[PDB]
């Protein structure tokens, strides 16, 4: 009966290429194998072929992931009710995938015929390649081997393509999957949990595989999410649903993060590096021929204090001889003007070589080198008014901080939008979730960022005019400021305070929406409430006894109970029921006369749900605020349709994605019940702002009754006071740009030029010009742009190059014409490598023209005409810190480049110079090196971001092995 | 059409569509569908660009009636008409509600 | 069996089985303990479905 898949993934095995299915370094078993699996067994029982057997799956749910171990063996067992056509595949007894799965009696070949596009695509000659689309999935969390690349060719909206066929259909109803979550706007590892239909007919499978000029057989691939299908060959998979999963916090990726800073302290053969045209390189070159006189070689670079011959002696050393030359620099880096300048012509010349130090270096009459220290791991701290509390790390209470909210670095003024000064914040069941880890922050509609925290969802305070209001905002309530629409503030009457008015939007506001809006309460009809003790019962509570309904609520425990008959005495004894039981049915029906409650406002789940459910009367409505069973597609009897009864999806969420007159009315609706008094602030348990971690804690034990407000700032007394600004508080630093400024990124269309150009959009960004020197070319760089230039961003792609001094100027001038230049990064980059042997001064110059002198326009254009300049970052390598084989020019460049922001950050303006090591899943190494392995780009950013935030000139970041 | 309303009407003949065309000119010929098969559920879900229908009045059963309900639109009005999925107590998947969909029977 | 308690959830009977009055009814029950589901069917016609 139940058929055996010992799965297993060793290099033997058949079943080896599932080790290429990798989800966050772990390799998961693709839903598409459980596709496969179900489909194995199904021939097995009629006794045929999966070949020969069209097959239709229906309603396929996921209830788990199958961990594929390295070592060892999972055992799936596949179940088939053939009578009710169902399927059940569970591990070491727990269920894994349910569905219906059935032979396709009839196959119909039009059902694999290709929906027509929505809009037509412009950009025909540019798509996705497949390096470029992996890469994007690998950005996005999906580690893909090689198996699993089954994408060759997509469009850049994602809604076509072709997949390679290898004989395997796991792979490639995985690839389909994979093209359908490639034109997804939401971020992060999206999993497959529930398949409406899948109707797989290998016959016309067959017929619709054609194959290429590389002898490879492909199928043309079409995701309609208008129709929500994806039809690739004979595969058609309709009602894809793909939830969030949380990315695995034990990233081997703790990068070691350091500060590059100065410190002090036979025949000898003279090299000057001051010349700007390279040509002594052949000298040095003739300086490596020989052996034994070649000992004391003395690399002095005395014209330029920003020569950067540091990174030139750092690779220079890891080459065969320069060890044996003891290559060793001189380097005069005057920070300022005012200098000593020794004279390398004096007995100072002497000392040094007296000393044989690997380094000196000139500091200001320090006779010094360049070392590398353990960067500090506090987070830089600053004293701002705007901040908000965010989870550093997921599922983490104890990792909950104020950090600096994106309205100091950009403050915002347009009609339609309102700063209002956050005294109390209320934190809500979906704040605790969030910040225990049960809630993904991409189930909250609207547009979040990555680093965006969505703690808060209510607040009450001081509006810009000082008038005390309170106000539902869709997310960022935890925050000592709120941007927020008018149309979501409520003025605070007089008989309120600040404290008591946090508690009353989001759960009044739902329980209006809920009874009168959709439920649709008339007086006098009798009315169960799920956690009446709760915020949300409560109110429900307060508006049912306003009009007089008999209501029945159930609660936890006996305080509760003593505390609802407390607030409210026009509830008797026979009132309350148990909320952690199912027995509530029974009273209900018991107290009801068997009729039933004309309304349930159920936050219930599983069985509690259905016995809420049971409860309803003839004309009844269900009220579901809940989101477990919504959000489990848990299956739910219509039969109770058969009592004319109504069900309510109610979300009060919905009203922050359109704000139209729907919401106005729920809006009257809590005005008017605070006018009238049935609107009555809750009990509020109010912690410090200073201390909000025990605040989530002691509400997540979910003792409290009424609600948990934290006091981010003490009413004053007064009613209507003219300043209102938030005080300072120390904070979190946290990278944010202003909407009015203009960014430059040198190199803005590379690797690291796009993904960095993401992270400062996701930073609030709106006026970005990328320079390249080639323009758009891949796929990929026309997809990031065009989907910047959607999202509403100012993004130019300039030629200029910063080599050039014009070049610097004409692209400093385009940035001005957008903004201000709030920023300017040097990321281009071009790559000479080889020894120094078969080395020539022409490829120094090439590799110096965008790093040496690109940052010598950059510094020299920006002084000139960039008063308001934020960020002047480079990037340099660890090759300069440390060295590389073979990349003696490019160690120099980024030594150079290091001087020239050190010299920046000396003088007082911005300067900043990462040291960035091997860089993951984007970049030149991608398209173990030195011991070091390359660093994802999600953890670059994150590095990025503290270093934005640091007093120091230049710092690095890499991980070892 | 009274109130003025885009519509879209599933027959299950070509001669029901000229009748409905005839009686109801303000009907076009992207207002009917095919109600002998789930294919109306892409037809709505072409033509209102995805978003879907904000009423369902359906009467039909099984994998219609799943169809119907996978056609509604955020804050969509689901109202069963017919009887026999409700008279067999029929499984509906409780997600559809999740778009603030009202179910009426 | 008088050493289980048990618990039938969401039962239905989908048709009803005749006996003969000479002969045998072949009836099939399949569990699947994960789904904590069974199946009772005549000859593969389902004939009740439900939890157990
Ligand atoms: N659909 C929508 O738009 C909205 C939905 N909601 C949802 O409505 C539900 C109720 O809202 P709300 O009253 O503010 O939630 P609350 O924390 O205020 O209380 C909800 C009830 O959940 C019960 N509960 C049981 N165990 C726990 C626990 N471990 N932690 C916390 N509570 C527990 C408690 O009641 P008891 O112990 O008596 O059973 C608690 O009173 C929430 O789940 C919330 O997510 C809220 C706002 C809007
Ligand atoms: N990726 C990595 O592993 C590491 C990267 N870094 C730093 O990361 C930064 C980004 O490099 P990378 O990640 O490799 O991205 P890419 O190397 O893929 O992009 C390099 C970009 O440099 C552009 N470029 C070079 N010179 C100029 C110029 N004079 N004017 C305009 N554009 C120019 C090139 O433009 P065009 O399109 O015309 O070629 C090219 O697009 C570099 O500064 C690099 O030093 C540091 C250490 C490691
Ligand atoms: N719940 C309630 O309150 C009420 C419900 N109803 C329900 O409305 C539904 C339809 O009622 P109503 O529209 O008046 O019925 P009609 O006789 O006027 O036609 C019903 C429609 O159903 C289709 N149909 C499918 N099979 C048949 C069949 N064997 N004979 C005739 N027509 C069929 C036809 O449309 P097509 O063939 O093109 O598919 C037909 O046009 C019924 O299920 C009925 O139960 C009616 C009154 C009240």
């Amino acid at each position: 009966s139940a058929a055996i898949y010992n799965i297993d993934t060793s290099s033997e095995s058949p079943d080896h290429y599932l080790v290429d299915h990798t989800l966050d370094g772990r390799v998961l078993f693709p839903a598409t194998g459980y596709l496969s699996i179900v489909w194995k067994t199904l021939a097995r029982a009629l006794g045929l072929g999966v070949e020969q057997l069209p097959v239709v799956f229906e309603d396929v749910v996921l209830h788990q992931a199958t961990i594929l171990p390295k070592t060892g063996t999972v055992s799936l067992e596949v179940r088939l009710l053939e009578a009710s056509r169902a399927f059940e595949v569970s591990e070491n007894g727990n269920l894994v995938v349910s569905g219906k799965v059935y032979q396709w009696d009839d196959p119909d070949p039009r059902l694999f015929d290709h929906p027509e596009s929505p809009t037509p695509n412009p950009t025909e000659p540019l798509f996705l390649a497949q390096a470029e689309v992996y890469k994007e999935l690998r950005l996005r969390g999906y580690d893909y081997g090689p198996h699993f690349q089954g994408i060759l060719e997509a469009s850049l909206e994602g809604d076509s393509g072709r997949l390679l066929w290898k004989d395997n259909w796991v792979s490639f109803m995985d690839t389909m999957l994979q093209m359908s979550i490639l034109g997804s706007a939401k971020h992060g590892l999206y999993l497959p949990t529930r398949v409406t239909a899948i109707h797989i007919d290998p016959a016309t499978h067959r017929q619709k595989l054609y194959t290429l000029q590389d002898k490879a057989q492909v199928a043309d691939v079409v995701v309609s999410r208008w129709l929500r299908v994806t039809v690739a060959g004979g595969v058609h998979i309709s009602g894809l649903h793909t939830e969030s999963a949380p990315r695995r916090q034990q990233e081997q990726q703790v990068p070691i993060l350091e500060k590059f800073c100065f410190t002090p302290h036979d025949s000898p053969i003279f090299l000057p590096v001051d010349d700007t045209s390279f040509r002594w390189v052949e000298s040095l070159k003739g300086i490596l021929a020989d052996e034994d006189s070649s000992r004391p070689v003395w690399l002095k670079a005395i014209n330029c204090a920003t020569s950067g011959v540091v990174g030139l002696v750092n690779c220079l050393r890891r080459e065969p001889g320069g060890n044996r030359l003891r290559c060793v620099l001189l380097s005069n880096l005057s920070s300022t003007s005012h200098v000593p300048e020794v004279d390398p012509g004096s007995a100072e010349l002497q000392k040094v070589l007296q000393g044989d130090l690997v380094m000196n270096v000139y500091r200001d009459g320090a006779w010094g080198a360049f070392r590398h220290f353990l960067l500090e791991e506090d987070k830089p701290e600053e004293p701002t008014a705007h901040a908000f509390v965010s989870t550093l790390t997921r599922g983490d209470l104890s990792s909950i901080r104020w950090v600096c909210s994106s309205l100091r670095h950009a403050q915002p003024t347009c009609p339609g939008a309102q700063l209002c000064t956050v005294y109390y914040a209320s934190l809500n069941f979906r704040d605790i979730m969030l910040a225990t880890g049960k809630l993904s922050p991409d189930a909250i509609p609207g547009k979040w960022t990555s680093q965006d925290s969505l703690l808060g969802m209510e607040f009450s305070g001081r509006d810009a005019s000082g008038k005390r209001v309170m106000g539902l905002v869709p997310a960022k309530g935890l925050a000592t400021s709120v941007l927020l629409s008018p149309d979501f503030l409520w003025d605070v009457p007089s008989n309120w305070t600040l404290e008591e008015a946090a508690s009353v939007p989001v759960v009044y506001s739902t329980a209006y929406y809920a009874l009168v809006v959709r439920g649709r309460v008339r007086p006098g009809e009798t009315l169960l409430i799920h956690s009446g003790s709760g915020g949300v019962g409560q109110a429900a509570i307060a508006i049912a006894l306003s009009l007089g309904c008999r209501v029945f609520t159930t609660v936890g425990s006996a305080e509760k109970r003593a505390y609802l008959q407390a607030r409210f005495p026009q509830l008797d004894s026979t009132s309350f029921a148990n909320s952690r039981d199912t027995s509530f049915e029974q009273h209900v029906l018991w107290h009801t006369g068997g009729k039933g409650v004309d309304l349930v406002l159920n936050s219930l789940a599983e069985e509690k749900l259905q016995a809420s459910v049971r409860c309803l009367a003839t004309h009844g409505r269900f009220l579901e605020i809940g989101k477990f069973d919504l959000s489990q597609n848990h299956p739910l009897g219509m039969a109770i349709f058969l009592k004319n009864v109504t069900f309510h999806g109610v979300l009060l969420d919905a009203f922050f994605n359109e704000s139209s007159a729907d919401w106005r009315e729920v809006w009257a609706l809590v005005q008017a019940g605070i006018r009238d008094g049935v609107v009555r602030p809750l009990k509020c348990t109010v912690f410090h702002g200073a201390q909000v971690e025990d605040a989530f804690r002691y509400m997540a034990q979910g003792k409290h009754i009424g609600k948990v407000v934290v006091q981010v700032l003490a009413e004053e007394p007064e009613a209507v006071l003219k300043g209102a600004k938030p005080k300072l508080m120390s904070a979190i630093s946290k990278t944010f740009c202003p909407a009015h400024k203009s960014y430059i990124i040198a190199g803005g269309l590379g690797g690291f030029g796009l993904e960095l150009a993401q992270w400062l959009i996701q930073r609030g960004v709106q006026k970005l010009v990328l320079t390249s020197r080639s323009g758009i070319r891949t796929g990929y760089q026309a997809k990031q742009v065009r989907r910047w230039r959607r999202q509403g961003v100012q993004v130019q792609v300039s030629t200029s190059n910063i080599s050039s001094l014009e070049g610097a100027r004409g692209l400093i001038a385009e940035a001005a014409q957008l903004g201000p230049v709030g920023g300017v990064f040097n990321l281009a980059v071009v790559l000479r490598d080889g020894l120094l042997e078969n080395q020539t001064p022409e490829f120094f110059q090439d590799v110096c023209k965008p790093k040496y002198s690109g940052t010598l326009n950059l510094d020299r254009v920006t002084r000139e005409a960039c008063p308001e300049l934020d960020y002047f970052v480079v990037f340099s390598s660890v090759s300069c810190g440390r060295g590389n084989a073979g990349q003696s020019n490019y160690g120099f460049a980024n030594s150079a480049m290091e001087r020239i922001c050190e010299k920046r950050r000396h003088e007082g303006l911005p300067g900043l110079a990462v040291q960035w090591g091997a860089i993951g899943d984007v970049g030149i190494l991608v398209e173990i090196v030195s011991g070091t392995l390359p660093q994802r780009m999600a953890s670059c950013l994150e590095v990025l971001d503290l270093f934005l935030n640091q007093p120091h000139m230049v710092l690095s970041s890499f991980v070892l092995a």
